[PDB]
DNA sequence: CGCGGACTTC
C-alpha cells in the first residue's frame, strides 16, 4: 500500500455523487469529471491549496462507492464538451467546466464495508452519508480509500509523476 | 431568459 499511501498523503477528500451510472462510466473511460457550480469552485480552490484532492465516487441509491481518483487539473472551459447523460432538470451549462482526473481505483466498495467509518466533518455520520461535494476528514478518507480492493490494472506511475 | 441545479434505508 506504499504507492497508495504516498498518493493519499496530506490529501483532501471529497464525496462525489452521480444521479446515474453512465456518467461515472464515462468518467472512467475518459478521465474527466464535471460537477455543479458551488462544488466546481470548491474543488478548484482545493486543487490550488492542497497537495492532492481525492474524489470518492458514489452513484445515488446504488448502496456502493464506485472508485476514487485524484484531481490533476482545475476545471477547463471552452474545449470540446463532454456528452454527459443529463439527469432530468439538469442542463449541460449547469455542469460547467471539465476537470481532468487520474483514477486510483476503479473497483466498487459496498456501503456495508464502510459502516464502521464515521465522518467528523459531517456530524459524525457514517461516511456513506453525504451530498455531492461533502468533504471527508483526513483520517476517515484515508481509511476509506484503504478499504477498496486493489485495482490490478491501474498504473500509478502517471499520478505519482505528476506530483 | 440570467432563474440557483448529482445524501443517507424514511
Ligand atoms: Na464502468
Amino acid at each position: 500500500t506504499s504507492k497508495l499511501k504516498y498518493v493519499l498523503q496530506d490529501a483532501r477528500f471529497f464525496l462525489i455523487k452521480s444521479n446515474n451510472h453512465e456518467n461515472v462510466s464515462l468518467a472512467k473511460a475518459k478521465g474527466v469529471w464535471s460537477t455543479l457550480p458551488v462544488n466546481e469552485k470548491k474543488l478548484n480552490l482545493a486543487f490550488r491549496s492542497a497537495r492532492s484532492v481525492i474524489l470518492i465516487f458514489s452513484v445515488r441509491e446504488s448502496g456502493k462507492f464506485q472508485g476514487f481518483a485524484r484531481l490533476s487539473s482545475e476545471s477547463h472551459h471552452g474545449g470540446s464538451p463532454i456528452h454527459w447523460v443529463l439527469p432530468a432538470g439538469m442542463s449541460a451549462k449547469m455542469l460547467g467546466g471539465v476537470f481532468k482526473i487520474d483514477w486510483i481505483c476503479r473497483r466498487e466498495l459496498p456501503f456495508t464495508k464502510s459502516a464502521h467509518l464515521t465522518n467528523p466533518w459531517n456530524e459524525h455520520k457514517p461516511v456513506k452519508i453525504g451530498r455531492d461535494g461533502q468533504e471527508i476528514e483526513l483520517e476517515c478518507g484515508t481509511q476509506l480509500c484503504l478499504l477498496f480492493p486493489p485495482d490490478e490494472s491501474i498504473d500509478l506511475y502517471q499520478v505519482i509523476h505528476k506530483m
